[PDB]
């Protein structure tokens, strides 16, 4: 099982948690975003552009129940795994942490960012805000612990959750 395994919206930090939480523990980082393009040998982008968001979440499904049995480290899920039952029921008895941040910042930390196609192009603080509206009570719900993001810079993140860990 996974020492810890990061959820929440776009921008809220997994990545960035994820590798330096990884760091910190002395273990690898699978970032399930990465762990898809390494798979298919496409973009997220590209696999939604022609394939569609629904065959996505089968990949995704797929990637996650494997890196949740097979990986000992920390696991950063895509933003929207979430949304897929099947991921929803493969989390339950796991340490999921739900990287929690507004919508205003998270807007700004993915302003300059064009590699997420539910994100991308114009009304981005409106489709921020949909998402988050849609999917809080779905991370809600898989959490086991909640990390506000808004006011603490990566590195006391990675020491909140640290101290909370084993
Ligand atoms: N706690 C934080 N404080 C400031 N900037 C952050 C914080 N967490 C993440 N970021 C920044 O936000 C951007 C998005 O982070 P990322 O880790 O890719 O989010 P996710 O994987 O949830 O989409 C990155 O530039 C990252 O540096
Ligand atoms: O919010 C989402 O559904 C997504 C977030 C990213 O992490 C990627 O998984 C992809 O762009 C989909
Ligand atoms: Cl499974
Ligand atoms: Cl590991
Ligand atoms: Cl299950
Ligand atoms: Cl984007």
């Amino acid at each position: 099982a996974p020492k810890a395994v990061l959820v929440g919206l776009p921008g809220s930090g997994k990545s960035t948690i994820g590798r330096r939480l990884a760091k910190a523990l002395g273990v690898g980082l699978l970032d399930t975003d990465v762990a898809i393009e390494q798979r298919t040998g496409r973009s997220i982008a590209d696999i939604f552009a022609t394939d569609g968001e629904q065959e996505f979440r089968r990949i995704e499904e797929d990637v996650v129940r494997a890196a949740l049995a097979d990986h000992d480290g920390v696991l950063s899920l895509g933003g929207g795994a979430v949304t897929s039952p099947g991921v929803r029921a493969a989390l339950a008895g796991h340490t999921v942490v739900y990287l929690e941040i507004s919508a205003a910042e998270g807007v700004r930390r993915t302003g300059g960012n064009t590699v997420r196609p539910l994100l991308a192009g114009p009304d981005r603080a409106e489709k921020y805000r949909a998402l988050m509206a849609k999917r809080a009570p779905l991370y809600r719900r898989v959490a086991t612990m909640r990390v506000d993001t808004n006011r603490r810079n990566p590195g006391a993140v990675v020491r909140h959750i640290l101290s909370r860990l084993q």
